[PDB]
């Protein structure tokens, strides 16, 4: 959990490095930092076999601090920086996000949110309510999965089944849509999702590098296991659940 292993993969023309989580924690630095290496925003000596939470960290800070501003955020930006810079070292350990269920770019604002909101990197999650189920739209509203828990516990105690009825039928929406994704979220995600531009995906307090390529949603292979395999580069999110096909950089299929 201290060091990290480099996959070294031919991508977009040249030999490009990438990082592999084996521990598989609430680990979002590997997920962001990855993006930067692809974007070639951070170059690594061709040599490098390994890298530390230390290396990765300081690499990101020089990368954030090298953002000159774009006129939304004006001197609002100047605090967006301070916010992020300060909760930067947080990313090393891990970071909960309060996911909203309204939309796939909808969260309660952590100040760790500010790192993405500054690196022009989108964050998305799959855990959306289904307007193809009316009770949720009403019985969940704009509440978040840290604010819905607080609320379900309030309803379990209200002597008024008018608002226990909700408190039951929220308990449904979790003790069912456990996998933090719905078919609905998954579809709606591809909707928002710009082709070919890389992003980050939240699920079960766990972070993934993402993209849409030929209008399907393919993630990266942050798994250390498939490691000598340069051609094994993207897994699919073609499906609500099941199995996924693997690819080389150019999104051609590959086999062990």
């Amino acid at each position: 959990p201290d060091f990290y292993c480099v996959k070294w993969i031919p991508w977009k023309g040249e030999q490009t490095p990438i990082i592999t989580q084996s521990t598989n924690g609430p680990c979002a630095l590997l997920a962001i930092m990855n993006i930067l290496f692809l974007q070639w925003k951070v170059k690594l000596p061709p040599q490098k076999e390994v890298i530390t939470s230390d290396e990765l960290m300081a690499h990101l800070g020089n990368c954030l601090l090298s953002i000159k501003p774009q006129e939304g955020l004006q001197l609002n930006f100047q605090q967006n920086v301070d916010d992020a810079m300060t909760v930067l070292p947080k990313l090393a350990t891990g970071l909960d996000v309060n996911v909203r269920f309204t939309g796939v770019s909808d969260f309660e604002y952590t100040p760790e949110c500010s790192v993405f909101d500054l690196l022009g990197i989108p964050l998305y999650h799959g855990w959306l309510v289904d307007p193809q189920s009316p009770e949720a739209v009403r019985a969940v509203g704009k509440l978040s999965y840290n604010q819905l828990v607080e609320r379900i516990i309030t309803c379990k105690h209200s002597s008024d089944t008018n608002l226990v009825t909700e408190g039951l039928i929220a308990e449904q929406f979790l003790e069912t849509t456990a996998a933090q994704l719905t078919y609905h979220g998954l579809c709606e995600l591809t909707a928002a999702a710009k082709e070919g531009e890389l992003s980050v995906f939240f699920r079960n307090n766990h972070f993934s590098t993402m993209t849409k390529h030929k209008s399907h949603l393919y993630l990266l292979v942050t798994d250390q296991g498939f490691l000598q395999e340069e051609q094994v580069v993207w897994e699919s999110l073609h499906n609500v659940d099941g199995d996924s096909c693997f690819c080389d950089s150019d999104f051609h299929l590959s086999h062990s």
